[PDB]
């Protein structure tokens, strides 16, 4: 879905937008390297806990992830 | 964690808005009542597909249901 697209388009918007690798993203959020990289390509089966634990690692408010997300679906779905 | 806990919440806010029952929820939305019973008590192994679901069942979008984790976040947190 739109939806699921999107939850990974803005982890890895934001990811890149912090000059940060795969691998750093991992060890930042505790989920090791082959999640991430699975989670960025399908978030479908991605946790609201491991959500949480990705915001972190980013060091993203939920409040602003979540706010990035509504404005990607507003405007482009 | 607070958003955990308000995940949780706003499901089971906006199904009593809908005037839902757990076992309504759970025929809506694909997902067992033992499911959804239990994401409403802990979301941290909820799923964005499932989460997708949910909001089906509840005929909520994606946005309204954001933006509403996003004021209990603001105003309580």
């Amino acid at each position: 879905s739109f939806l699921l697209s999107k939850v990974s388009f803005v982890i890895k918007k934001i990811r890149l937008e912090k000059g940060m690798t795969q691998e750093d993203l991992a060890y930042k959020s505790n989920l090791d390297r082959t999640y991430i990289s699975g989670i960025e390509r399908n978030s479908r089966n991605l946790t609201i806990k491991s959500l949480e634990l990705i915001m972190k690692g980013l060091e993203v408010s939920d409040v602003v992830f979540f706010e990035m997300l509504i404005k990607e679906i507003l405007k482009h779905d």
